[PDB]
């Protein structure tokens, strides 16, 4: 792809994360704690999953950034209505407000509704994600196989400004500790 010349510095937004979560000193790393991280409640945090936003807010443009998920066993990546709900359950889909691929049991998949399995040969490292706010696009793109399309959501319907979106993973299984990060430009 060619779309590295939109890049953008993403950094995220403390007062989003879910309560376990620790988001590092520059705003560019985040992981799971193995316990509650000693913050105040407030309407913006993620209850029930290990999730949070970027402070950057889009609403027109090109827009691109990568994401390191080295080692990692479960995760999500992608966009997000500033507007999504933020406790309780709720399903991962563009009529929820996400445009998503994640990995969960060795497999990866888009967040449709239902959800669409991805053919991926060269597990990633590191992913690219592509938003062209006025085309309606959400592409991914794999940095460890010299850039290669992992998907694209198309006709999107974003009805609101867009943030950054991340979910670190549950780490029941010990194998998930390792944090999401924001690579250089
Ligand atoms: C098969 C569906 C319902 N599950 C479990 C998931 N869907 C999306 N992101 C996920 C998970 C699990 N972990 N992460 C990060
Ligand atoms: C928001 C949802 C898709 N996420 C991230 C989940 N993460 C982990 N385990 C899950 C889910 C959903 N169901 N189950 C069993």
């Amino acid at each position: 792809h060619h779309h590295h010349h939109h890049m953008v510095h993403i950094t995220l937004d403390r007062n989003t994360a879910n309560s376990w979560l620790i988001i590092s000193k520059d705003r560019r790393q985040v992981r799971m704690g193995d316990t509650h991280q000693n913050v105040s409640d407030n309407k913006e945090r993620f209850s029930n999953y290990p999730m949070v936003l970027g402070a950057q807010r889009f609403s027109s443009g090109k827009m691109y950034w990568e994401v390191d998920v080295t080692q990692k066993e479960a995760w999500d990546l992608g966009v997000c209505r500033d507007s999504v709900q933020r406790k309780g359950q709720f399903s991962l889909s563009p009529e929820n407000g996400f445009w998503t691929i994640w990995l969960w049991q060795d497999s990866y998949e888009a967040g449709t509704s239902p959800q669409t399995t991805l053919h991926i040969q060269v597990p990633p490292c590191q992913i690219g994600i592509f938003v062209d706010y006025e085309a309606g696009v959400v592409s991914f793109y794999n940095i460890t196989d010299h850039g290669s399309l992992i998907y694209t959501f198309s006709e999107c319907v974003f009805a609101g400004p867009l943030r950054p979106f991340f979910n670190v993973g549950f780490n029941y299984s010990g194998g998930n500790a390792a944090p999401l990060k924001l690579c250089p430009l």
